[PDB]
DNA sequence: GCTATAAACGGGCA
DNA sequence: TGCCCGTTTATAGC
């Protein structure tokens, strides 16, 4: 384990990626859900066809804008490969599709740090960052504020980190709260 | 299933 | 304007 940006020792998995990428060409969704069987076009619930494929295992949202939304992946490159596969799906449908502008836009990962927290403690010391009401949700909604990432955390020690632009920032973000959940251990 | 979280999207509606 | 819906994903306690 690289023991500089994880001197924890504990590296998040990354669980979904969300990304855009700009088509560039006006699109006929109601053509593209005809010729397409992967695509389902519901125009009056969401104005998007959905669409998705095998592997990298992801679902992919597409407006006529030509804006399209990938979802679903577990990696940077695995989410831009899906988006690729995408547009392709769409130049062969006979539209003048490319790729620009592809960004990442949230990365979702989780981790474990191994011990059980003391929610309410954690949340009492931390009451600027915090929100933990466990009737309806039972994990604590920690809202870092650099980097701007949020965690929830559970009582088992299993977390969620959102919000991220860059996986290092969810690296960052739980090295920054890991020798806080210590100091809440629950014994 | 709903409860919560981040984020892109575009149509709809107060 | 703004807010919802829309999709995905980890988590987990009703």
């Amino acid at each position: 384990v690289d023991l500089s940006k994880h001197p924890s020792g504990i590296v998040p998995t990354l669980q979904n990626i969300v990304s855009t990428v700009n088509l560039d060409c006006k699109l006929d969704l109601k053509a593209i859900a005809l010729q397409a069987r992967n695509a389902e076009y519901n125009p009056k619930r969401f104005a998007a066809v959905i669409m998705r494929i095998r592997e990298p295992k992801t679902t992919a949202l597409i407006f006529a804008s030509g804006k399209m939304v990938c979802t679903g992946a577990k990696s940077e490159d695995f989410s831009k490969m899906a988006a690729r596969k995408y547009a392709r799906i769409v130049q062969k449908l006979g539209f003048p599709a490319k790729f620009k502008d592809f960004k990442i836009q949230n990365i979702v990962g989780s981790c474990d740090v191994k011990f059980p927290i003391r929610l309410e403690g954690l949340a009492y010391s931390h009451a600027a960052f915090s929100s933990y009401e466990p009737e309806l949700f039972p994990g604590l909604i920690y809202r870092m504020k650099v980097p701007k990432i949020v965690l929830l955390i559970f009582v088992s020690g299993k977390i969620v980190i959102t919000g991220a632009k860059m996986r290092d920032e969810t690296y960052k973000a739980f090295e920054n709260i890991y020798p806080v959940l210590s100091e809440f251990r629950k014994i």
